[PDB]
């Protein structure tokens, strides 16, 4: 059922394993999540940023999470404003059903992003709803989180989970040369904070995937991203929920590209998204082995 | 808000316009027919065919339309299902929150027809859910409707609005030469039944949708719709709802391929589907506006 975020991630941090974080748009990106939790009984945090609230309608993503739900009551779900930017953004996802949200206030001073997280959790937690925030620039590699500052920062606004930038970064381009992440960094944060830590960043742009797209005549030139078994030593290492979004478009736009390519007479919707969700769900399902929280539930 | 089909239809006969009736599949259809709604001022009827039942779930398929009545409250809007082929699935309907369900079983026997629809009728009125019929095989120019056929099957039966064929039929490819629909027997259907007609095939295919799809490299060979004229002249005739379905496909696909085409480095969801969404609203408003629901709320 729908439940707050630190019920999944808590479970999660407890037993060593690493909850997806899904982002959706619309209905095929939802149903594909969903379906892919099903069939690997697995619990989900299903993402809208702010963005995709206003594509859809703060109503409708969460109207759309619910009726989901209802479809699929045995799987513990967790609907999570992604990267809210004020304290108003989370506010409104908070009044509008959310059981989660992020503040990222990561570019203002420390004293500052401390100040506006803790002004959220207090909102948040009034609500019975749980607090990610984050520490560091998410970047390739001061600039990375800070462990002793993660630890203050957790310890006085009690947010209940945190983002520490350790070296990814959003999209598709994550590495220029070999990827590399500050291992030892995360190993200390989680230390320090003994809460449940988030990857933000975290696609890998899978082979088959990107073959997909490349085969539809889409460009990837130049994209990298986490590999597989560095997603498995960022769990072992205290990352509980790991933001996945640009795997998922890149996997259902070129199921979409591929049937606009073949058939220049095709303008049945389903026949372009039926294959986009299969391809969608088979990436999630995938990952949901890899970073453990397959059969948890 | 959410109404029995009748009550928008029985004003638009009253009156003497024509109310479009569109299909949707996803949010995207769905939330462009809204706003074109909302913009016109104009009643809606959406539909949801039983194949777009399947893709989308029943309980999402109403969950969706019920949030966004919510959304624009001041507009009447029936939900309504289209070409149903059962009395189960016009039951499981009714059960969901339709408010008006067509039961299609044109292709029996007259009497096969009257049976079946008689008894979805009942079970719909005792659930306050309006209820479509229809009489003659859809194809161009035995087949087409008979009056007097219609003039006995509606008053034992009961059924709120009639589909007449009148040379209409589904799909892009309606005529060879030059279109032609039967209006004599149309207006005769009307002074028998003196009810809410209906018109299935009434897909366009304009100018600008054409021009669209064809110059994102698509194929519409040998294509046509129904002339602006002809569906001016039905309404003049006695048609009040209007079904449209291929017309909102062919401009939103147009979009989605001209996207692919003219970036192939891109892959965010929204990119495609806003174009789509904005071509599919404009085909819908010029519609309401064409068939002269405009301003009637
Ligand atoms: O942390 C996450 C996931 O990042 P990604 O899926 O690109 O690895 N996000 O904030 C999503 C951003 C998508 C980039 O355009
Ligand atoms: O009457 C119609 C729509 O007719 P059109 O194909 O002209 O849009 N419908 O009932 C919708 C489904 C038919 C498939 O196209
Ligand atoms: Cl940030
Ligand atoms: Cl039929
Ligand atoms: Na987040
Ligand atoms: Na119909
Ligand atoms: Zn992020
Ligand atoms: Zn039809």
């Amino acid at each position: 059922m729908l439940v707050k975020g630190n019920e999944i991630l808590l479970k999660a941090h407890k037993e060593g394993y690493g909850v997806g974080a899904f982002n959706f748009v619309n209905f095929e990106m939802l149903n594909a999540i969903f379906e892919a939790g099903n069939e690997e009984n697995s619990p989900l945090f299903i993402q809208a940023s702010e963005g995709a609230i206003k594509y859809m309608g703060i109503d409708m993503a969460v109207g759309m999470v619910k009726i989901m739900c209802e479809r699929y009551p045995h799987i513990p779900v967790a609907l999570h404003l992604d990267h809210g930017t004020t304290f108003e953004s989370c506010e409104k996802a908070v009044k509008a059903g959310f059981t989660s949200v992020m503040i990222d206030a990561s570019h203002h001073a420390f004293e500052e992003n401390l100040e506006l997280t803790s002004k959220v959790v207090k909102m948040a937690h009034n609500a019975g709803v749980s607090v990610e925030a984050e520490l560091g620039r998410l970047m390739g590699i001061a600039v990375l989180v800070n462990p002793k500052e993660a630890e203050q920062f957790v310890k006085e606004s009690q947010v209940d989970y945190l983002a520490p930038a350790i070296g990814t970064s959003h999209g598709a381009f994550k590495f220029k040369g070999e990827p590399k992440l500050d291992f030892e960094r995360l190993q200390e944060v989680k230390r320090l904070t003994n809460i449940p830590l988030v990857l933000h960043g975290a696609s890998a742009i899978p082979d088959n995937v990107r073959k997909s797209y490349l085969d539809a005549g889409g460009d990837l030139k130049g994209s990298k991203g986490v590999p597989f078994e560095f997603l498995q030593e960022s769990v072992k290492g205290g990352i509980n929920k790991v933001n996945t979004d640009t795997d998922l478009r890149i996997a259902f736009i070129a199921e979409v590209r591929k049937v606009a390519n073949e058939d220049k007479s095709q303008f049945d919707l389903r026949k372009f998204f039926s294959p986009a969700q299969l391809a969608l769900k088979n990436v999630v399902k995938e990952r949901m082995k890899l970073l453990g929280s397959a059969n948890k539930i």
